[PDB]
């Protein structure tokens, strides 16, 4: 469902934010965004106060969306695929 | 619902704790609190034993509250907004 | 419920393991155990292969228990307390 | 259920990927895979762009599976075992 598009837009947004503000290469910016929203958290934190502030809000807004997608992918695509 | 206020009070509490005990700038203290309670965990750990102890309890008490909020925000605000 | 005791036994176990095997001070060992099982993950990883192996199994066994507790604490203690 | 096998295949896959691409010792590769898919995230991130890209997809595909397993283990094996 739209979940796929909403997640991609969210990651694009994060990728744009962290390339600009934190000065990261897109792939690193997208990486950061992904591991942050999935709560994995394996990179170091944002160095700038604006990066911190954004990440805070990005987490509260982005996580439900990203885990809604991961959820539907699982019990909606992966489950029946496996069961075959 | 009250979830919004309870979460903010919890983050204020964490922000006060980590500024005092760990000696962090508020924004860093609030950052720590947020990434801890959301289980992202991208900063280094608390350096003081009191920081450790507090974080342990702060996690067990704070996480259910913070994820209750993130949950209601998603399936209560974000979902219908998207569906428009 | 027993959840409280099961969680404490699990943390005691982790505290004993990581003091011995990784050579950590109890409080650090307990800290590690807690942030690992809550999936926060803010310390560095175990340095020993036995620490790695144990952590893998400790995560698969411990997490459901620890989040069962955090869950009951929330929708069973915190929720009605707040609603007062 | 198959969950056990699907999880092991997923970790084997991650173990193979990270030994090859990132140049890690199997046990380290498997460790990385496990803490990534459980969202603990305590090691440093992948250093290679291919490691980053793979991890992104590995997270979206692997997490639902790994947490489906952890879930069934809990409310299906651990719960009744405890209740005895
Ligand atoms: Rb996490
Ligand atoms: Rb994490
Ligand atoms: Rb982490």
């Amino acid at each position: 469902q739209v979940l796929f598009v909403l997640t991609i837009l969210t990651l694009i947004s994060g990728t744009i934010f962290y390339s600009t503000v934190e000065g990261l290469r897109p792939i690193d910016a997208l990486y950061f965004s992904v591991v942050t929203l999935t709560t994995v958290g394996e990179t170091p934190p944002p160095q700038t106060d604006f990066g911190k502030i954004f990440t805070i809000l990005y987490i509260f807004i982005g996580i439900g969306l990203v885990f809604g997608f991961i959820h539907k992918l699982a019990v909606n695509v992966q489950l029946p695929s496996i069961l075959s």
